[PDB]
């Protein structure tokens, strides 16, 4: 069940908050709907907070800063698409005397504050691939041939904020679904093997496509190490029709493609502006990830993979020759007999 | 005897005078009983005036003028149903030389004058709580628990009339029977601290309620200042079991909740027509409080109270909120490697 | 001319008032 | 086609490809040109490889070593100037992500890899004769009189390498233009006749040559036993004016001049510095056959020949 479009986009537990000012006054949840209707409370000036899907979590008597840094971190419930909380901002409203409401404007009696539909934005965020074909180039045709097995994203990041423009945190506790063990300069510093993110390779396409969700990271600096959310392909890798062993692994394992057992590595570090990387539709592209957005991929295999998959990916580039030919030497070798 | 059903209405001493038109004729005084026996006056036209249960006041001597402009104050003690003045209105009656009375018609020989028997309202006002009941809301529910003090009423008036169509007159030299020192909106000037209003919490119940008799007092005006009679339960607040203090004693003080020691207020304010109360019988609620009336109130308490009770208070209101879902932004990247 | 007078008491109106905070 | 200029030097197809260490990273050919344009690779570290006129020769998929090791052989095609391999050393460059180009420096965008244009050398040689007049002796005045038939060559060596510094491989399948029956001190062990080594004899000058393409080979020891790479040519023996027969022909066969059919040899050894022989502009010469060479002779006939053309010369 990871993405069907309706289980993205479905409340649960829609939860409304009314304070005065550092203080619990008003909460009542509703559940598996999106209409709220007795919150009562004072009149004057009052914060308007509003959650969804929170799931089972302290919410009564809590006060502002404290529902203000809240921390979730993503669970293996997520990955099947439930528990995505939602999240609107602050926005400090006014009431009136008699019955206030919001939205739906003119319907009944009272005062409407605000005419539009209040909107909740998400906090996870989509990747995902579209289409995986193979084209191998001039030097490597109908010799090497890849075969793909697992999908899995290598580093997630664990937990993030709720509320506010930018979601970040110091908690660097990534997640990962490889071995961790391998180390290349984009460094593990403390990771953990987690069984969700591996999933067997079956049939990607525009429909129904293989991915994970992912919360809010950062690493669009200039210097220093990074940790790109990297997505990445996982297989074996066969020459001209049978299996790689004998006398080529050893062949192999000098030019970093193939680990000890015949798998090898495809990895794509999603949004990050390298020159294998296009954009259509306009997009410059920024050096993070934010929330709400769906980042499907469609790359190309061109050649064999690579160990390592937390290595920094190599650059392509372009070449053209042109040369001339040389002049003969002459001698002259006159002879008598 | 706070009110049993006959301690409270027993003549002590029904003190009749009669007039001839700006001087007395006679005057004569009965105890414990409902008649009295030897008047003796002219003939001619008259007015009669009747007072009840006046106790130690000087009545003699007086004229007509002066007699339609008594004013009696509350003293201690009333709050054992002694010293409740009955009144009623003069009633211009003619008079027959030979021999007449009023009341008791079919009795003896002579001649009736008014049928009925002469019929005589007092001028105090009793209020009094019935059911201090505890419902705390979802917002502070296992959190907050109350436990009831004192039951001290605040801004009664001092002073009023005794005739005439109404009794309030202009003065202000109220009474309190709080701590007094704060100032708000309802503060009037020159009034001090009284301690006769003040009692413990004895199980409020339908049978033997607890409450003061007070005077009447006028808060009709619309705009400009008003000064009305309020009633308060003040107890202790003990927040999750134990006594408050720590870091939410000063955080429930910027809340306006709790004042300097860990004790809180609940004032309800007689006959206002607020949103905060409602009514039964279908009675419309004048901004006034008038004599010969009883005021049973019965709060519940949902939440804490607020200090400085002569604030104005806050109306209630409902809230309807309803929420749409954002869509996603999708981004494209194309990959090669 | 002589006179009795014998009067009566009068009972209260009750106002009930649900108060909540 | 023999000698042009236009069909001695023309490129008729290049092959680009280049490696990262022991496998291939990038190959492309253009054809009937010498602009490969659109080489597409990684960057990092790689080594440049360049070929021209490789023929249906298996390039793809073979590692570094394996093409550093590559053989050849000169074909019937090779001797009318068609199918003329062409190659360099191998020059380690390394590239940048933006763009790079080799030749017509400092002209577009991007880094310049280096500033001349790529320079390939034949791995073929020719041999060719230009003057063949005949002057005789004051012994031979108005008795014996020469001319030619047949131009063929002797000792040529079947295959070689294509990359190094003296691309010369330890093998012996040496070809020859003419019998195995005479053996000599020069006649190696496999051996073997083709027939596209010998041409007939027309009118030699200062245009128009005539001659063969040769391989290399290494004949420059000092003791033991070598093979030299010989042209000749071949023709009949007259006296006084008409053709040798008789009881003279025996008497010629004890001087070893001329075989049975009637008919003398004229063997010239290519750069070998012996007292017969004599060079000009100043130049020493060597003792092998080096690549990329133009060896253009002019003998003068002076007596008769020989026979046994793989016989060690007399010097003068």
């Amino acid at each position: 069940a990871f993405g069907v479009g309706d289980d993205e986009s479905k409340v649960a537990k829609l939860t409304v908050m009314v304070y005065n000012g550092e203080q619990q006054e008003a909460i009542k949840s509703a559940e598996n709907a999106t209409k709220v209707e007795d919150i009562k409370c004072s009149a004057g000036q009052r914060t308007l907070v509003v959650m969804a899907n929170t799931g089972a979590m302290e919410l009564v008597g809590k006060t502002l800063a404290e529902v203000k840094a809240l921390t979730t971190e993503l669970t293996a419930e997520n990955q099947e698409a439930a528990g995505l909380i939602m999240t609107a901002e602050p926005k400090t409203i006014v009431l009136k005397a008699g019955k206030n409401y919001i939205g739906y404007s003119g319907t009944g009696e009272g005062n409407h504050i605000e005419n539009d539909p209040l909107k909740i934005k998400r906090v996870h965020a989509r990747m995902a691939f579209t289409e995986i074909k193979v084209q191998m180039s001039a030097a490597y045709d109908n010799i090497y041939t890849f075969v793909p097995e697992k999908i899995y994203g290598l580093i997630a990041k664990k937990q993030s904020n709720l509320f506010g423009a930018t979601l970040v945190n110091a908690d660097a506790n990534y997640l990962t679904g490889s071995l961790t063990t391998f180390n290349g300069a984009y460094t593990p510093a403390n990771y953990a093997n987690v069984p969700w993110l591996s999933r067997n390779y079956v049939a990607p396409a525009a429909d129904a496509p293989q991915g994970f969700y992912v919360l809010e990271n950062d690493y669009s600096a200039n210097g220093g190490t990074i940790h790109p959310t990297i997505l990445c392909v996982y297989g074996k890798l066969q020459k001209n029709g049978a299996d790689l062993a004998g006398a080529d692994l050893a062949a192999a394992q000098a030019a970093n493609w193939v680990d000890a057992e015949g798998k090898t590595y495809y990895p794509v570090l999603v949004n990050f502006n390298s020159n294998n990387y296009t954009y259509d539709s306009n997009y410059t592209p920024k050096n993070k990830i934010e929330r709400n957005h769906k980042y499907d991929i469609k790359l190309t295999i061109t050649g064999p993979g690579t160990n390592n998959p937390e290595n920094p990916i190599t650059e392509s580039a372009h070449l053209n020759v042109q040369c001339t030919v040389a002049e003969w030497v002459l001698v002259g070798q006159n002879a008598t007999w």
